């Protein structure tokens, strides 16, 4: 450390397990970010049986800003530390920290003049987004996103074969299953739903099959999605295992 | 390009990557393609609740109609660039472009001359086979077919071999489930469709045995469902990886 | 071929695929199995909705013990074929023989002196054992027969560690879902039910957790079912794909 | 056997298929052990239909207490016999012995002063755990507990990162299924059930989605099972095929 507090300081920010206050550092972030999650999670859940966030969510508001002030100031610690500052935020853990923090500041501005509930749910969905933060703590995470960048073609195919099964089968059930006296398959967009429960082997019992023709094609469905499904499955799990032992 | 035109637009046909005009018009031949089967997907979805096919479907007719005049002059194309012009229409993408084609002017043939419902939702479904135009465009799908043509015992071996289980299994499950109070299994072939929705570890709960004889044989039904499929998946999906990796 | 028809005749039974005579012998006694399960499967599907079985199951009958009757002389040829007759007669196949063809000689002896309905679904159920009979035909299921008794183990400790988890699982949840206002958990035993549906990842939703407790080991039984029963799926299939390429 | 009887009988105990006073101890600890566990399934399955453990409970009490005396006395003898004795004591096998014979005497304790229900029913789901004591008796209970130690951070991080896509994708769903009719999505934890159901390819049925939101994010939740639970999988298997091989 022969020059300013920056290198010295990105040293314990890049590398948490050295020294004494970066560890504590990593500790305290990652107990904030479980606490915040936590919260959102026990906040979704007489007059009425009213939730924990009518009554309450004084202090979940609190709660949930402290949390906020935290990211926001460790944020500018990691700007406080970045030889390639315009690069680091042009990389990957940046934006998603940039994407955990804006919701609480955009929802501030938005109640700050008038109120709607159209982004309010909206905001709500995407403040779940501060797990992906855990990416810094677990190399899991970084193996899987790391994998999935690999074999980007292979989820391409994976996404254009599934689009073409689903809709041949669609097709298929709806034309099949059209004339029944209740019937569900209403229109091909509306045998989307059967096609994926039944190709990915899970199964509702909500939409199924009434006649001997869409019986036969849907259980045909059935087998075409392991066949479809399976085939990048071995190489998103190779790509898994070889990236973790060559780390190794 | 020593002589006439025919092969150098047919090495524009066979190479859409190379020049300009091959890739332009493999690019609008995708369009083409694409926004036809949105465009039967979107058909297939006051008095009543009228889909879009009966106040509309006029243009519905046109838009498809000039789908298919394009895919007609194409196939032109093709056989104005075939040296093997016989061979070429023997080919497997040749038969899978006069299957697409084809519905339309059968139907305008049907209709010229009487009208009757019953090739009217075959025809239909007829017409979303030109899903696997898109073999050209990807290189995926034809690392499939040739996966499937090359294991063809394997998939002969799958067939026989399930057919052989469910017809076991549902022989069981119908003679272990008939004197239920309210039972579905009428008959072996009513039991088809439990043992298939079983065997591919699926679930309905539509059709379940509810006597402690069809639930013993019910539960292997599911296991032996898991060892008779689970045998040829690995030899399509090795084929897939084996021929994929081949080619680069 | 210097000594009697025994050696000459077991020649074409024991290759189907040669000379000219072994391959019709071949091609007929699979067209009668075949016929014969097909006629099965049919007969098992106004004053009444009366099945195939009661107006007919004349001919039905006689079909049916015309195919018994070319298996029964079939097998009395490989009894005059049959070097190790003995030993011929304690191997697999010929077991599958006389288990196929009893039934009808059981059930003609027990309609001679009275009649009684407890073995009359028995012998049915017993009847579809000529599914069996197709051993010789494909070499696929000799291959599976194979590859299941070489892994004799693994599929012993699969029966071990699946009967332990059914049996640790199913008390958790009855333990844990008994106190129910409708519950479907009476007792252990009818929990072992509910345990092979959510282990197998196969799902009905007649029998479902409705308690915290029971969900959260509703969960990890699922979890704990994909654990157990990937272990010897492996396994079987290796065996399969080894013993299946070391025949070519 | 140049010492006293503690090394000759503890041979024995290490050791039961040498000997013969060793096979017949290590047949009948599996038969007490095999007959506790179910007693206790069948003790579960006029006034009322009363269940094998009210009218009954006086022989199957003293069947009960006749099996854990087996198992104190065979346990105190390992402790006459342990050269590691305090040691031994610590192993993961003795833990599992204690915890078999825990709950009868902590129940006779319990008993003796007063009486509640909040600690019977916990009694008796510890009953169960006498089932891991066939550890011993079979080798691949002891190859299965090693290998789920060898890949302990991969279960870590399937523990990790299931809890990452349950929390993310139960979020999504309880704010897209929210304003339903009757929508059994109440809250986060509330559709935690459903993202486990949907995740692991089960299927229940009781709760499904019911908007076009839900049902798109309804099914990219079960492509995200797949994945997630897959990457696991293999190594799982991998390290129990690999340690049972090299047992060999």
């Amino acid at each position: 450390p022969t020059m300013t507090a920056r290198q010295r300081v990105w040293r314990a920010f890049e590398n948490p397990h050295t020294s004494t206050m970066a560890l504590v550092f990593y500790y305290v972030t990652g107990f904030f970010i479980a606490v915040s999650v936590i919260a959102n999670v026990v906040e979704t859940v007489h007059i009425k049986e009213l939730p924990c966030g009518e009554r309450y969510a004084v202090a979940f508001f609190c709660l949930d800003t402290a949390c906020v002030m935290i990211f926001t100031v460790e944020y500018l610690l990691r700007l406080a530390a970045a030889p390639s500052r315009y690069r680091f935020v042009r990389s990957v853990m940046s934006i998603i920290d940039v994407v955990a923090i804006l919701p609480y500041y955009i929802g501030l501005v938005m109640t700050d003049n008038e109120d709607v509930s159209g982004a309010f749910v909206t905001l709500r969905v995407f403040r779940v987004f501060r797990i992906f933060k855990f990416s810094r703590h677990s190399q899991g995470l970084r193996i899987l996103g790391y994998t999935l960048k690999s074999c980007a073609s292979e989820l391409g195919f994976l996404l254009f074969s599934l689009t073409m099964a689903i809709i041949i089968f669609a097709t298929v059930m709806f034309y099949a299953e059209k004339g029944s006296s209740a019937s569900k398959f209403t229109s091909i967009p509306a045998a989307f739903w059967y096609t994926i429960v039944t190709m990915t082997t899970l199964g509702y019992g909500d939409m199924v099959p009434k006649t001997i023709a869409g019986k036969i094609f849907g259980s045909i469905c059935s087998l075409s999605g392991v066949l479809v499904i399976a085939l990048p499955v071995p190489v998103i799990v190779s790509n898994f295992s070889r990236i973790y032992h060559q780390n190794q």
